[PDB]
């Protein structure tokens, strides 16, 4: 490590002169503090550099051959993909990697995203959803395979450094929802300083302490490696890692069919979309770049308001660039093992993005109202076109199975907890109803995960009757 004085000089050399402004009035321990936040800084020099860089395209659908569809393959062919993916989960080669990001703030709480709860009859958070998903096709696994005991899926969930301990905490007040204690495993993903809007002054939260945010969801293979996670990957001899975001309510974790289509077309890098909502949906889209021959994913923020609005030529009807990314990706850890020394090391892989943000910050604190500064973040998915065409799948879900997301407070018209509750009954119930039950008019039902995992092993509800709320 630095001494003070390197540090200090070093921030200098980078033009961060401001960031010592009130450095002398602090208490010695107030200084020692800073100069620790500014150490976990690697390269202040290089950053800003990137940074200064990156403030200063023809796009085609997907070839036929990396596309599949749920909505259009028979019975028999998902079966058979439930069946290849059963028994990876069955061996034990199935792990699972949960970006639970931070504070569900912008719904209305401080607690982690994960913890919270959309007000369904069980009154259960995200996170324990998503852990009876997981302990559910464990078990589907396990009959499969006529096993004497349940295989077990590792489930890495990367948590912001603060909320961390009140993530943990939930899970041991709730003694992880059934699941092993050994098989949920945390770790932190990584910060990036924020900037003014012109992006080369990093920005001072307080006289001695700077401003940094999540460096989104793209830092989660340099976390990976950080945090010994592909190491254990390694360990375990796990091969397969399905990966999503905390705020799917209908996420099917650890699908067998999309592991089973990855393994049936031995796939290095696998995707799943939904057809687009609407023209404006704030949903990225999976495309083939013509100008590389590679697919890539155009996020919602940069695309052009005229591609987005573009009708497709065969149908004037359909949008042209119409598969919305739901944040649902396959790797093989092989492919992991091979490219993500590559990808964490240079940009080209993980550009930064750029968010203009209104940030509490020194001028004396205060909370802005119009956008007083910048947030850096990487896409996870910027590293798609790294992968050889050939090796990429792009597999098409049903969004009223499998895609509803909590991405505001109640009050707007989409993504809010009401639109996840409501989706989520209406897909229990429809589950029912499609297996003969009768559910009495107005009434909408919940199916628990131990009992169903995705609608199957419902026959037993033929002709019964059901009345709002009950939970099956
Ligand atoms: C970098 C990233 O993962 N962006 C994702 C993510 O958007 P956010 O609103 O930034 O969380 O979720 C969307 C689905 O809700 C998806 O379409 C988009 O591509
Ligand atoms: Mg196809």
């Amino acid at each position: 490590v630095k001494s003070q004085q390197q540090i200090i000089d070093s921030f200098k050399q980078a033009n961060q002169d401001q960031l010592f402004q009130y450095y002398d009035s602090l208490t010695i321990d107030q200084q020692q503090e800073f100069i620790d936040q500014l150490s976990t800084i690697e390269e202040p020099a290089k950053l800003i550099s990137t940074v200064e860089q990156a403030i200063q395209r023809n796009f085609t659908q997907l070839p036929n051959e990396q596309t599949a569809s749920t909505l259009d393959l028979s019975k028999d062919i998902l079966q058979n993909w439930t069946e290849l993916g059963l028994k990876a989960i069955g061996n034990g080669e199935v792990a699972v990697l949960l970006m639970a990001g931070g504070q569900g703030t912008r719904l209305g709480s401080s607690a982690p995203k994960g913890c919270f709860n959309i007000e369904l009859p069980s009154q259960k958070s995200l996170f324990q959803i998503q852990a009876e998903k997981i302990l559910k096709i464990e078990q589907l696994a396990q009959q499969y395979l006529k096993s004497t005991k349940k295989p077990i899926i590792n489930w890495y969930i990367m948590t912001s450094g603060p909320t961390r301990n009140a993530t943990e905490s939930f899970f041991i007040e709730n003694n992880y929802f059934g699941l092993n204690s050994h098989q949920v495993i945390f770790f932190n993903q990584g910060t990036l300083p924020c900037f003014n809007l012109q992006g080369n002054k990093i920005l001072l939260e307080l006289k001695n302490s700077i401003c940094q945010s999540p460096d989104g969801n793209g830092g989660l293979y340099k976390a990976l490696k950080d945090n010994g996670i592909l190491d254990d990957l390694n360990s375990k001899g796990i091969k397969h890692i399905h990966m999503y975001c905390v705020d799917n309510c209908l996420v099917k974790v650890a699908d067998p069919i999309f592991i089973g289509f990855a393994i049936a077309k031995k796939f290095d890098l696998a995707t799943k979309v939904v057809r687009k909502r609407d023209a404006n949906e704030s949903v990225g889209l999976i495309v083939l770049d013509q100008d590389n021959q590679k697919p890539c994913v155009i996020e919602y923020s940069e695309i052009s308001q005229e591609l987005a609005n573009k009708k497709d030529p065969q149908d004037s009807s359909k949008l042209f660039l119409r598969a919305a990314n739901i944040v649902n990706h396959y790797y093989s850890v092989e492919f992991l093992n091979k490219m993500i020394p590559k990808w964490i090391s240079s940009q080209k892989y993980l550009p930064f993005h750029i968010a203009k943000k209104k940030i509490p910050s020194l001028n004396e604190f205060y909370k802005p109202t119009e956008p007083n500064g910048i947030k850096l973040e990487q896409f996870i998915f910027d590293v798609f076109p790294s992968v050889e065409l050939n090796k990429f799948g792009c597999l098409e879900v049903d969004r009223l199975d499998e895609f509803s997301p909590l991405k505001n407070a109640d009050g707007a018209k989409n993504d809010t907890p009401t639109t996840c509750r409501n989706h989520y009954l209406e897909r229990s119930s429809k589950w029912v109803i499609q297996n003969g039950g009768v559910i009495d008019n107005q009434g909408l039902v919940e199916v628990d995960s131990k009992t169903s995992y995705g609608g199957e092993g419902l026959e037993f509800v033929n002709g019964k009757h059901f009345k709002n709320g009950d939970i099956i």
